């Protein structure tokens, strides 16, 4: 169960893996792309989860029909702007929303530069009208390979004062961490914080790299830890950040049931684990579901669901005066 | 795929395992139900599967929220009209809507009787707007017990002028068939078909029963009969329907993986194995999908496919006349 009396954050959260499919309908008929179906309920299957997939890379193809209605810059507004709604439709008092604006311009070949412009003012929008608390994410997605990383670097750079990390996702078994090493250098030289997908398909050895040489201060997943002591000590006393998905670890068969996934083992060792969605509308979860069913599911106490929400507000890329105002707001609830 | 100049048939659908999200949340305000979510988004993963779930009741109970929303009879004539049109844009030619006036009842202690006739009337409306044929089929719910099941089955028989066939569905192990002999003796003197869920949680020893003294027809599921070469003859030879279910079989863990589910062996030894949606809604499945992705996993080819399509049309509880025109209106489309 969610607390009331504690801010509700969600750190690891893919604008970009959470377009509405009745968006993905009508941007689909603006644009005249063919979709698999034309209902709701038709379209459903294909661009969300329906079993567990057998692999991430299997998974990843799910998120393929929401950006391939991306037919202009406004599109990417209105999805970012969405993102913000559905964001505080699911109780978040802090959100920070990851996007690949390079993936996001592909299908139909949009200026990547114009897509981050684009996210941020429908973002920055949506926190207007919402009035949620948001920040940014940009993500080179690891998939396209060292050349359209750097080119969605390069975008992402040129809003730095309006994105507060940059992460690295997609095919962490294809494209391993140390081909990004540069990239990373460029995102710290700049000041901005680093978070990396780690230890989901792959194994410690990637959660090593991402810590050691891109100095990555939060990881994604970082499911593999589980079977390195040592790493598991590390990650404990140098305080880094374990973003924890555990519906999207099910559906890509990273974790085989929430009976044995490490969450509950992470906070035993005193590890800053947080709970997040992923991809809340490609898996068909949301927020509160993750805290309500799947966190009890995983074997945790509702101590220990504490632990982890307190700890989403701990490793938000926010000052400690932001994180202050944050606990003193939501302590006046409940 | 789906063989265009052919009929498409659904024979194993449950109208009230498919209640569309909106329809739930418009509902539960109109009766005052107090819903675990308040969005299409947040209250997806509380009424659909969102991994495999890890028996057959805890499947079961995805349905719960969509008919503790049935709040008077024009809700229940709502969800049957509602379900003609879903069916319709599933490309579905001919279903057989199958649902628990019981079930549908008991939240809000409808007259069962009632319910019956709102279905009949709603799915009557259906077919009137929305121009494709179907037909009604009741379900004894096993898990409330023979008493229960006696009820149900009286208010069934009351429109028995408008449905074809009695199943029984639910909790297969808790509540085995060698109960309800004297039920499905009245189904056959009152001149009803008999489809009985069997050999889903259960072994090929609840097919068996299903057969012999239920006097079956057709089975649905009947996975476990993959296990018993000799009922795999006897399906074969008497020609036993065998109603087919892929994502279903996923969901509730009945079945491993869709490389390993029996339809393609079933198809392969001559049985009569139909591809059916179970429960959409709940599943996030449509019929397109199953033909266009399921049945591929599961190994089939296209030319098991289309048998298994041809067999859906044997298999309805039609006359041959109906058939031959079913078959005469599909031949000229594609
Ligand atoms: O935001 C879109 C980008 O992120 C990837 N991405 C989206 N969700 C995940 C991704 N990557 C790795 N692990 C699984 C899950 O956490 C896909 C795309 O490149
Ligand atoms: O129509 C609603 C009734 O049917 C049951 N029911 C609904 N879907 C299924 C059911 N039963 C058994 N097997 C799994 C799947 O095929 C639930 C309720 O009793
Ligand atoms: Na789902
Ligand atoms: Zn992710
Ligand atoms: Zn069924």
């Amino acid at each position: 169960m969610i607390t009331s009396s504690l801010p509700l954050t969600d750190l690891h959260r893919h604008l970009d893996g959470n377009i509405r499919t009745q968006t993905i309908l009508e941007l689909g008929q603006k644009f005249g792309v063919k979709l698999p179906a034309n209902t709701l309920q038709t379209l459903t299957p294909y661009v969300q989860i329906v079993e567990a997939e057998p692999s991430l890379v299997a998974f990843l193809s799910k998120l393929d029909w929401g950006v391939a209605v991306l037919g202009d810059l406004d599109a990417c507004r209105r999805v970012a702007y969405e993102n913000v709604e559905d964001a505080l439709n699911a109780r978040i008092d802090y959100a920070e929303l990851r996007f690949s604006p390079y993936y996001m311009a592909m299908k139909h070949s949009l200026p990547v530069t114009g897509v981050v412009e684009a996210v941020v003012d429908g973002v920055r929008a949506g926190v207007r009208d919402f009035g949620i608390q948001a920040n940014l994410i940009g993500i080179m997605s690891r998939t396209f390979g060292t050349d359209a990383c750097q080119q969605e670097l390069d975008a992402i750079l040129s809003q730095k004062n309006h994105i507060v990390a940059v992460d690295l996702a997609g095919d962490e078994l294809g494209q391993p961490g140390d081909r990004f090493i540069q990239h990373f250098k460029q995102v710290r030289d700049a000041g901005l914080h680093v978070t990396v997908h780690a230890g989901e398909a792959a194994g410690p050895e990637s959660m090593w790299q991402a810590i050691r040489d891109l100095g990555a201060t939060r990881i994604g997943h970082g499911v593999k830890a589980i079977h390195d002591p040592k790493l598991m000590d590390y990650l404990a006393q140098h305080r880094i950040g374990i973003e924890s998905c555990l519906t999207s670890n099910l559906q890509t068969s990273t974790v085989d049931s929430l009976a044995t996934h490490p969450l509950k083992r992470f906070l035993e060792h005193g590890i800053l684990a947080c709970i997040n969605t992923d991809d809340p509308a490609v898996e068909g979860i949301e927020l509160p579901y993750e805290y309500e069913v799947a966190a009890p599911q995983a074997g945790l106490s509702q101590e220990q669901i504490r632990q982890a929400q307190l700890n989403g507000l701990e490793l938000a890329f926010l000052s400690d005066s932001e994180k202050k105002a944050l606990l003193a707001k939501a302590a006046l609830r409940g």
